């Protein structure tokens, strides 16, 4: 019967985004459902149609990368133990606990764990760099659970980890995610534990064959587009006279792209030349940056991808998951210039692997690469079909709808 | 299989968000869902996590109230002549449904032939939405914020249309709406008034027994957009009283008479009021907060008492959380059914606006507080609305309804 259930993300509307239809599926199931982050995510919440709960105070996470993305121990692409020494990957969670996850969490865990004291959920969902989360379940007993946008490098750097932490004499043994987590559960009088690092269980919006194979307990999940508040506009309507192609800086990461390679402005030129319907989805930012804007292109501040990517020919964008997910659902070829941060890179290489679309590294992107990549994928059909067999793969998955009840039975099982 | 699903409703707030939950239900379930309405309701749907449709053009139904014509609070062939039933109709078409509907009929049933939904779910009284899925084959359905007066009137209507001589056969919905559907090429059909089947967010036991197919599903509030603030945390140390003016809210006793009577009063208070209404008072009392929002679904909880004019958002969150309702109102729309089904029930009380005076609302707030049996009613309907399936548990039901009676 009837459950409170907190989701917990870091804050960013481009995680939270991808919470929303299971966050929805929960409410429309009769459950209470809260959405808790930083202040800064509040507005973004509330235009989900979900209750927010603002806690704690906002941090320098965006100072700190524009101030300093692509090094080796920012590199989770390749979690194998056949390319970590026990002290590269002990030095990649000393870095990404320190630079990442603490500037993320430790700016609201405190208010959180408070939250949860006080409106005692049955089950805390959470983003999977959201660390606080499972935190504050675990004071309270709650059951909880990831909720994946990701290819899953988080796991399986963290087995990687532990295979190396196992091969190690007693007193050489350290772990920054167990002095983090376990310090602040101390405070509160619990003990640390593996699953406050993997979840309970783990619901994954990744398509099964594009995921790493991990030791979890995994409930798969069917991504449904949610790309933030959207209206269907006027021009939509007139299905499109020639390949169109997309082209997306993101929902973030506009302001992160270095700069330091091929600009927005280059990219717009390029796809200016060709005999294609090009929409540009940027920010106000990049939108000064040009001079002119070529015949075939629109150019957008909002628009919604899901509406816009049907009949689309292209996407191209640097990785994110809902630029990635709304995509794969449309059965689009995509074309992922990026950088080895986050999963991104695993999300261009694990459709370029399958032939559904291509990767590039940014660093390397020529307006020839941009045009020959783009002729590429409309002109070869073995894309679209290879886009198509992932659709269908997404259309197999149950729904949040579906996984309702399994969720309702792991909270029974794994909570107070 | 996949559905792409247009939920129609008139430019109000409060209409649409009785609509979402069940909105979100078939989105969870992978169907798509589009919520069209006129240009201003645009941002309110954008809020709503659901996608936005704009369509046709904004009404002057802002540029009377309570008066015979407009009560439709006891649809009774016992209260209706012919004439009189028919006069009603005339009436409400001429004044509300037109110019709610015809701003943006035309546009919906472009959308519909563009978009091709498989079903539409209209809001009771946007009859713009059962035209647009008549013209392109759709199943559709009404979704009930309302104590169904709109069908339980037109059972009356057509009892005494068949009372009529073929020469004195008139019908003002089916002339509107015929005239409509006759231009895209389309019939009339009862079913355009009342749906092909209705999904009732209702109690069954407050709800009026009709001849429909009836859907229950459970109410589960959405207010809005809302965030919970860090003062709630502290739980109530007397009765917590919650004031709404709603959306609406001036002949009859003032807010200001109303926050002076509850300020004397050894309760807290929580007064939502808008900007003006806000200005509009000299003090503000000891006991009593101002808000201009709060999640009231959020607020209600150990709340004794929810003070509202009978919206649906007011009197559906105060009856999952078990709160005891005084509701006085006058009698348009459902709001006085709202009233009188909680009276009755013992659930609650009703008075009409006219009648309210300090004297009346301290006593029946003292009531509500100090007599149990206020509680305990309000708890069995609670209880009722707990019982009645989700919008999650009726997705396969709409799935059925929508194979069956659609394309």
């Amino acid at each position: 019967s009837h459950m409170r259930i907190l989701f917990a993300t870091v804050s960013e509307k481009s995680h939270l985004f991808t919470m929303v239809p299971l966050a929805w599926s929960l409410a429309a199931a009769g459950h209470e459902v809260h959405v808790a982050s930083n202040p800064a995510l509040t507005a973004s919440i509330k235009s989900t149609g979900l209750t927010a709960v603002p806690v704690g105070k906002d941090h320098n996470l965006h100072e700190m990368l524009t101030e300093n993305l692509e090094n080796p121990l920012s590199d989770w692409s390749t979690p194998e133990l056949d390319r970590h020494s026990w002290e590269q990957v002990l030095m990649k969670f000393k870095v990404s606990v320190m630079f990442a996850y603490q500037t993320y969490n430790d700016c609201m865990v405190h208010e959180l764990v408070d939250y949860a004291r006080h409106w005692q959920p049955d089950l805390v969902i959470w983003d999977p760099v959201t660390y606080a989360g499972p935190v504050a379940a675990r004071v309270v007993g709650a059951a909880h659970a990831r909720l994946l946008w990701c290819i899953d490098i988080y796991a399986k750097m963290r087995e990687v980890f532990l295979a190396r932490l196992a091969e190690q004499p007693e007193e050489r043994r350290e772990d920054p995610m167990a002095d983090w987590l376990g310090g602040i559960l101390g405070r509160y009088g619990h003990t640390f534990d593996e699953e406050v690092v993997v979840g309970q269980w783990t619901i994954d919006q990744i398509p099964t064959s594009l995921q790493l194979p991990l030791s979890l307990r995994r409930v798969p999940v069917r991504y449904l587009p949610h790309n933030g508040p959207s209206e269907i506009p006027d021009w939509l309507r007139e299905a499109p006279g020639r390949p169109r192609v997309v082209l997306t800086s993101g929902v973030s990461a506009r302001a992160a792209l270095g700069g330091t390679f091929m600009p927005v402005a280059d990219m717009i030129n390029t796809l200016g030349s060709m005999d294609i319907d090009v929409v540009a989805a940027l920010p106000p930012e990049e939108v000064e940056a040009l001079e002119k804007v070529p015949a075939n292109t629109r150019i957008v501040d909002f628009v919604p991808l899901h509406a816009l990517l049907p009949g689309a020919s292209v996407l191209i964008h640097h990785g994110g998951f809902g630029s990635w997910g709304t995509a794969l659902v449309n059965g689009v070829p995509q074309f992922i210039p990026t950088i080895r941060y986050a999963d991104w890179w695993n999300k261009g290489t694990s459709l370029h692997e399958a032939g559904a679309g291509l990767v590039v590294h940014a660093s390397e992107l020529t307006a020839e690469v941009l045009r020959e990549s783009v002729e590429r994928l409309v002109e070869d059909a073995s894309y679209r079909e290879a886009a198509e067999r992932l659709r269908e793969e997404n259309q197999r998955t149950p729904t949040p709808h579906d996984v309702v009840p399994v969720i309702e039975e792991l909270t029974a099982e794994h909570g107070r």
